C-alpha cells in the first residue's frame, strides 16, 4: 500500500443518536494524563439504561479497497457487562459480501494487563469496491469511526530501522 | 485455580476438556448441564463448552 485516504466512515457526532458516544475512555489509553481512547474507533456504551440493537451499513463507493477496523469487548465478571451494555445476552455481527462473523461477550476475568482485567479484540476486513458492510450489535461493539481507502503500488512496504530520516 | 510463574523460565501447562456422549453422563460426572471451562493468562485466553455429542 503506497497511500490511503483516511475518512470518517461513521462520524461520531452524527451516527449514534440513541447510544452513548461520549465517555469512556480508559486509563489504559491515557493521553496527557487523562483517560482517553483510540482516535480511529468508538467505544459505544448504553445511553442511560437501554442499549437497543444498532445496525449500521456502509457501501464502498471510493472506487478502491476500504480497510475497516473494529473491536469487540470482553468485560471481566460484569455486572460490568450489564453496567456498560445492559444486555446480558448481547452479540455483535459483522458481515459483508465476503466476510461474516458473529461475536459474543465472553465475560471472563483475565490477569490484569494495563490495570485492565477485561480484554478487547481487534478485527479488520478489506471491503471491495462495490460491497456493503453491515454491523449489527446489542453490546460490546467498539465501532469503527475512521477507515482507510487504500492505494496499491510499488511504494510498498515495511522496514525496522533506527537510522535517522 | 491460579498459578504464577516464578520458575524464572517458561512453564508448559497442559490440560484437557471432556466432551461426554449424550449425557446424562455430563450430568452424572459434572452435574452442571450448562458448564464451561475458561483458561486465560496474560497472552492466551479461551473458553470451552461441553459439546455433548456421541461419536
Amino acid at each position: 500500500v503506497s497511500s490511503f485516504e483516511k475518512f470518517e466512515i461513521f462520524p461520531k457526532t452524527s451516527s449514534w443518536p440513541n447510544h452513548e458516544t461520549t465517555k469512556g475512555v480508559t486509563a489504559a489509553c491515557s493521553y496527557a494524563g487523562a483517560s482517553s481512547f483510540y482516535r480511529n474507533l468508538l467505544w459505544l456504551t448504553k445511553k442511560g439504561s437501554s442499549y437497543p440493537k444498532l445496525s449500521k451499513s456502509y457501501v464502498n463507493n471510493k472506487g478502491k479497497e476500504v480497510l475497516v477496523l473494529w473491536g469487540v469487548h470482553h468485560p471481566p465478571t460484569g455486572t460490568d457487562q450489564q453496567s456498560l451494555y445492559q444486555n446480558a445476552d448481547a452479540y455483535v455481527s459483522v458481515g459483508s459480501s465476503k466476510y461474516n462473523r458473529r461475536f459474543t461477550p465472553e465475560i471472563a476475568a483475565r490477569p490484569k494487563v494495563r490495570d485492565q482485567a477485561g480484554r478487547m479484540n481487534y478485527y479488520w476486513t478489506l471491503l471491495e469496491p462495490g460491497d456493503t458492510i453491515t454491523f449489527e450489535a446489542t453490546g460490546n461493539l467498539i465501532a469503527p469511526w475512521y477507515a482507510f481507502a487504500l492505494n496499491r503500488g510499488s511504494g510498498s512496504g515495511i522496514i525496522t530501522s533506527d537510522a535517522p530520516v
